[PDB]
This record gives C-alpha cells, sequence and structure tokens, in this order.
C-alpha cells in the first residue's frame, strides 16, 4: 500500500464526469473540476486540465495523469504550509499518507485548520489525535473513509486499507 493505492480506494475511478460527496462535479480519481453547479464550467475546466475537447468523457491514463498531478501538488501544499510542514516531518511514511489523504480531500486550507489535531499528531499521542480528528464535519459527513484516514493516523499500519 502507498498514498496511490490508498486515495485510489477513497476516490474510486470514474471516466464521466460526476458530482462528488459534496455535490461538484468530479472526474477520473477524484479530481475535483469546480464548485461551480453549471456542468458547461466544469467541461470547460476538465479541456482546459485534458488539453482537448473531453465532452466530459477521459480515459483511464488521462485520469490517472491528472491523479498524480494532484497527489503531487496536495505534497506540495502540505511541505509550503507553515502549519503542515512540521508536522508531515514529524511523521513517518504510513501516517504522513493520512494527511496526504486528508489534504487531498479537503485541501490545504482546510486541514491546516486542524489546531487541536495537528499538535496530538506532532506530540504522538495517536489514541487522542484519533479521537480529536473525529470531532468534525469530515468525520460526520464521510464517516467511514475517516475511519480509515484516522485508524491510520492511530495505528501507523495500513490495516484499515486491507
Ligand atoms: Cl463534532
Ligand atoms: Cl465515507
Amino acid at each position: 500500500m502507498n498514498i496511490f493505492e490508498m486515495l485510489r480506494i477513497d476516490e474510486g475511478l470514474r471516466l464521466k464526469i460526476y458530482k462528488d460527496t459534496e455535490g461538484y462535479y468530479t472526474i477520473g480519481i477524484g479530481h475535483l473540476l469546480t464548485k461551480s453547479p453549471s456542468l458547461n464550467a466544469a467541461k470547460s475546466e476538465l479541456d482546459k486540465a485534458i488539453g482537448r475537447n473531453c465532452n466530459g468523457v477521459i480515459t483511464k491514463d488521462e485520469a490517472e495523469k491528472l491523479f498524480n498531478q494532484d497527489v503531487d501538488a496536495a505534497v506540495r501544499g502540505i511541505l509550503r504550509n507553515a502549519k503542515l510542514k512540521p508536522v508531515y516531518d514529524s511523521l513517518d511514511a504510513v501516517r504522513y499518507c493520512a494527511l496526504i489523504n486528508m489534504v487531498f480531500q479537503m485541501g490545504e486550507t482546510g486541514v491546516a485548520g486542524f489546531t487541536n489535531s495537528l499538535r496530538m499528531l506532532q506530540q504522538k499521542r495517536w489514541d487522542e489525535a484519533a479521537v480529536n480528528l473525529a470531532k468534525s464535519r469530515w468525520y460526520n459527513q464521510t464517516p467511514n473513509r475517516a475511519k480509515r484516514v484516522i485508524t491510520t493516523f492511530r495505528t501507523g499500519t495500513w490495516d484499515a486499507y486491507k
């Protein structure tokens, strides 16, 4: 297991524009296209992203291409965020995948806002962190995935993904 296999499981793979859990136009492996209620706006973002008129549909290779850019974007984000960097740097490789995951899902600023959980994570107070992480809209809106990510932070193993 690694970050890609992990997000591939949580995000799924769909080659036609669809709406995500929040109701936002998405494609491939959780590649958010836009927060706009307009499908044409989404379609424009799509063609811009791919570099061709996709008419709302892309290939598997294309989905994976956007996926790698996105994963990478999430990490670079963490690395450049004054609040996220120290945590990320303090964690072992398994646990940081849980952090990338959150960022991929809710954005840098979003996660950077989990002040209390971040500190507990940095402090390596695993069970306590896991409890604090769950007192969140995130956990309540996507409980099963949040449980996987949280279990990952708590144990530092890939159990929740097997
Ligand atoms: Cl809550
Ligand atoms: Cl879920």
